């Protein structure tokens, strides 16, 4: 017998690398109606792995919940379950491209097989040895399997764009030669629209998560229905990345400019906006779910519900402005960006103001 | 006030992933001498790399048990520091690319006095609101930290090589009608050496987790000479994906296939070896730093020793028959992989064998 804790906490580690593997091919797109074709199908294929991932990841957390320690057997067999799921992104985008030929999904069928029959295996396992099961057989979700699982998958997306910094745009020495006229400073400022976006998207991706550190320290015991918010709240947090990269790029025209900053301010609502949702859905039976701090009428109720409507506020407005004002409406996306993170910092005295304000 | 638990675990998947950012160039390279001297230096870049960044992990640590409990200010300063980190590898290289242009050596110092400041902005915090110290203050390294990170990096080096076969070898529609007549299971087919190298690379690096998880199970206090053993165990274990890959490799002469099983194997002892030193170094002040269950002549003792000591004396032997036998070499390689995870599960039964012949 040994404690399950950290045998969990690899378990996480490898999925949240697993569930977001197929948003690699969509930043790495390069920039018409060809490529957003391909851009969709990208996109559409990205959020289905993630959601299939998702499930198996789910269910691994609903098996474990039952085998309540490990001993040496079991993490090796964990490995083998963890080592099967790890083909479900490759095989499902071999199965979409490839619709006519059977062979797509009947590898697609195998694997899910082999997951099951691997997990079969584990339960049975378990069973044979009573002492390795959980004393209750001796809905709620496991709040540790939600936290690591969505820390793993924000550090990921929040890095993403720097991994392909610090890969594909290290200078040369023999272009610094040729069209730099051996100038490093002008190679480095070529690159300076990639490094831009790198900062935007760390400071979103990093205060999303800050929310969310800040929402789950109070949350007593979670639900179905906040985790299934919450994979949708991360299947569009692995968007921001594209998101901004495409803000920071070359605009021909300025209709060009103000369609993304439309696509970018979307995103980060849908990505915040289930952040609220699992607020709001946490409130409906608060007295189960939440700690008595941030009750109805609780000291930091009215601080809470700030710090996620922040960025559901925030968007809107710069949505808003893009489509009455149509001509500062990028000057009021960067500035925003400027500004939310101050508007976190002094989130406290903020409120207090507004309080006596009202 | 707020517990820190989350918020470090955060940082170390960060940290995890900025470490071994430098691994993947060293993977993505293509196979005569100028690539010898083109892989040498990416190896090197790579280990100067991991070292740099766990050497700022290991201050994070080290400042952050100071701090015992955080608030708002501190997740949002916290977040400041990651962002600065991040650019150590990308830095890094920028200075080694070109060493004599001045340039790059002021990035490097201007990044390092950047985590200076953000780490006294941190301490200078707490120090101002006494009641946010450890009750201590208000050389040993948290275990939690060490095994967050190790855990980390095992994530990313065992599925390296998956994330590329999910992104760059999905079958092209087109080139299947052309290139393979038409028949799916003939590229799938022509992809094969690519899957036999993440099978291993999975499996060697997946077990080496599990024998590196069992001791960290059973030790009560890290010490800095473990945790600076620990991080050449890792620094090494990011080579294996490389090793692998290799091996997998069509050769053109027997004596290149004898090459690369010596690499591979040396890789493998490296990697394991110092697990081993962990070991051995913790025995030494075993009444401080080991459960009594795996002290000298406890129960878990030789079982203990076995998991660990195994990998490094099997590569050994991959490594003896090479230089010995010359021609079942390659054989004996490929059998020992399909023997150790056996041994591995049987570890139990045949340690109890053993003792019984002796
Ligand atoms: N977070 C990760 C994990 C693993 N790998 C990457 C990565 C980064 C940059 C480029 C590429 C890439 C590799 C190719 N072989 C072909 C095309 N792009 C992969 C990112």
């Amino acid at each position: 017998i040994q404690c399950s804790q950290r045998m969990l906490s690899f378990s996480d580690a490898l999925l949240s690398i697993i569930a977001t593997v197929m948003i690699l091919p969509v930043t790495h797109t390069e920039i018409d109606r060809s490529v957003q074709r391909l851009l969709a199908t990208r996109i559409a294929v990205y959020l289905m792995t993630f959601l299939i991932v998702t499930v198996a990841w789910a269910a691994h957390t609903r098996l474990f919940q039952v085998v309540g320690k490990t001993d040496d057997t079991l993490a090796l067999l964990n490995l083998a379950c963890m080592m099967t799921i790890t083909f479900l992104p490759y095989t499902f985008s071999l199965m979409v491209t490839f619709p006519d030929v059977p062979l797509g999904i009947f590898l697609f069928c195998v694997c899910v097989i082999a997951i099951g029959v691997v997990q079969a295996l584990i339960v049975g396992y378990a069973f044979h040895f009573p002492h390795l099961l959980s004393p209750q057989i001796q809905e709620p979700l496991s709040k540790e399997r939600v936290e690591a699982f969505s820390d793993g998958v924000y550090a990921i997306v929040a890095t993403l764009l720097i991994l392909d910094i610090c890969e594909d745009n290290v200078p040369d020495p023999k272009d610094v030669k040729e069209r730099f006229s051996g100038s490093l400073v002008a190679a480095l400022s070529a690159t300076g629209p990639r490094f831009l976006a790198y900062f935007g998207s760390f400071a979103t991706v990093g205060l999303l998560w800050f929310a969310h550190h800040s929402l789950f320290l109070h949350v007593r015991k979670a639900t179905r229905a906040m985790g299934l918010l919450n994979t949708l709240s991360l299947a569009f947090v692995g968007g921001l990345p594209l998101a901004y990269q495409q803000t920071s790029a070359f605009a021909r025209q300025p209709r060009d400019e103000l369609e993304r900053v439309r696509v970018s301010c979307t995103i980060i609502f849908l990505a915040s906006i289930f952040q609220l949702a699992m607020w709001t859905t946490a409130l409906l039976h608060q007295a189960e779910t939440l700690q008595p701090s941030v009750w109805f009428g609780g000291r930091e109720h009215v601080l809470m519900f700030a710090k996620l409507a922040l960025y559901p506020c925030a968007s809107l407005l710069a949505f808003a402005s893009t489509c009455l004002l149509s001509r500062f409406s990028v000057g009021i996306f960067h500035l925003m960006q400027i500004a939310v993170p101050c508007a976190f910092l002094l989130l406290r005295l903020l409120v207090g103001l507004a309080l006596a304000t009202l």
